């Protein structure tokens, strides 16, 4: 088991820089659109409680550059400019030739999204997460990130999920859908911002579980069960997301013969510790791995 | 944390994928300008795997019996003009050179150090993640059948170095392979036989990194003003299963910055090895050593 994200070369050749006055971030060209933070416009001055209709009103499509640094490098001009939600979407002359066939989704908590790190337009890191159940995510961002993309692939169509924006008080990160909305409802102002209690995402600790089984650690199999239905009111009061089944779930479930029934009741005796005992070489319970990982990983 | 496994963007790798095909075995190749690499376990019948004799496979070869492919990207016409043994891989030569070759080295990986794999499967890439090399030369990856020729890599400025090629999953669930010198990690064998990798060993200098990290992100419970030197460290460490320290430029600026010594995170290793006392650090009850030096200070600062 280890964290795997997709190859990053199709979202590579879509990944810009933009420049708004003396402030600058990443952007994703896809067509003839290029989407970025909007806190591009914000002076200084104005970050911690900006307005962001009065910024745009007196933007022209001339306070935005665009510069691609990677590939063939190019000059892009802005010839239009638009705020959906918390993006900006600028229209500019050219087309992006390596476009990808692209979609834009929403990620739900504990699914897991491939992140393409970037700083002044040039990819410098991947890594994956998942969406946590408070709506942040465990990331590694730097001053200059904002902009950079989230997103997973389905075949050849590539999904983008998430555009950062924000490292919170704790340790965690932040940014929006491209329909423009933040997740977990975080505001892109420069405040002190507080995130709600996070939770085990169950369906991701039935997976590690059924890991486990595959790897020959059984010890907390038991003949009792825990209906699905009893399991996600129990999990209202416990700090664990509701389990919603799916096909690769079920695809563990007969490969190892141990119903979802039977680990959601482990995971309610186990919560309260292990007693001593150690699953995976782990103390605690791990959501960090999906049903489709341990599907694919160890197929 | 603030600490995730980083690997480098795979876009300059995955313009350099190829399947090679000889006889109806298959796995993945390595194309730079005029040259494809690939294990040599390729021209092996399936017969002969568990003894194989690649000196008198190479010779029962021709330019003929290697067909190469690349699928990604702008597909392939590729002709094998010439061909090569060095050590357990493969020089196939083609005579179109790769027009998306990065710039590269090869170089030899060494325990400790981390690295970017990038797996693939019938010249397709499909996963990217990072390992570190482990002191017995074997790497904690997630590979399947057909895995076989994948690659592992750093990137320096834009020169990208080449330093593992896949081969095999050993009986425990780890992985090891070859340097593009040829030399198998390990002096392992790329033969279908059961082999018993060296007994593993915790990084003590990736330990350090990690307790600087949990310092710079407010965690240091551990830190008492306590001190074990470098020798007697090392000293410890042979009798306890962890590797030699050996100081770098890269730990000093952490030790710098946060203005722990080095030698109080050998005697802070010293006591959590026997026990966390039941509290954590950056969310774990055991050492790290997955996270270099210079992961922290790249992903920290
Ligand atoms: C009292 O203030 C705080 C209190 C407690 C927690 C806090 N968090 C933040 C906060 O996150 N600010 C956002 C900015 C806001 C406006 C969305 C921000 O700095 N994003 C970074 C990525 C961040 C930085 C640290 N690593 C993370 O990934 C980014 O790349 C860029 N920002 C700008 C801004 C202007 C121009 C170019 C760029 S580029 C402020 C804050
Ligand atoms: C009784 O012998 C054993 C006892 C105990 C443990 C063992 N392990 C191995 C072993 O690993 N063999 C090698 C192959 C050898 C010869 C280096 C191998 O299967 N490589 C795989 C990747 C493996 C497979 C599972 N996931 C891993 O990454 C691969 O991709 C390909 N192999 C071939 C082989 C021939 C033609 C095309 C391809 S393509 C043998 C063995």
């Amino acid at each position: 088991l280890v964290k795997m994200s997709h190859p990053s070369g199709d979202v590579e050749a879509c990944m810009v820089q933009v420049t708004c006055g003396s402030m600058t971030l990443n952007g994703l060209w896809l067509d003839n659109t290029v989407w970025c933070p909007r806190h591009v416009m914000c002076p200084a001055d104005q970050l911690s409680d900006p307005n962001y209709d009065a910024l745009l009103i007196s933007m022209t499509n001339h306070s935005f550059s665009v510069q691609k640094h990677i590939g063939a490098p190019a000059n892009l001009r802005v010839v239009g400019h638009a705020m959906q939600g918390t993006l900006l979407k600028l229209t500019v002359d050219v087309a992006n030739p390596s476009t990808p066939a692209y979609t834009f989704t929403t990620v739900k908590p504990g699914a897991a999204f491939s992140v393409l790190a970037c700083y002044n337009g040039r990819p410098t890191g991947t890594f994956t997460v998942v969406m946590r159940p408070n709506y942040t995510i465990k990331g590694s961002f730097l001053c200059g990130s904002c902009g950079s993309v989230g997103y997973t692939k389905e075949g050849s169509v590539i999904n983008f999920c998430y555009m950062h924006q924000m490292e919170l008080a704790n340790g965690t990160h932040t940014g929006s859908a491209f329909d423009g909305t933040m997740y977990g409802a975080f505001m892109d102002k420069q405040v002190h911002q507080v995130q709600l209690t996070d939770k085990y995402c169950s369906v991701n600790v039935v997976a590690w579980l059924y890991a486990a089984i595959l790897n020959g650690c059984a010890w907390f199999v038991k003949p009792n069960r825990t209906s699905v239905v009893s399991f996600n009111e129990w999990a209202l009061a416990n700090q664990f997301t509701e389990f919603v089944g799916t096909q690769s779930v079920d695809m563990l479930a007969v490969k190892t013969g141990v119903a979802i029934e039977q680990l959601l009741y482990a995971i309610q005796q186990l919560y309260t510790g292990f007693q001593g005992k150690q699953i995976l070489g782990s103390t605690m319970l791990e959501d960090e791995f999906t049903p489709e990982d341990v599907n694919m990983q160890i197929m």
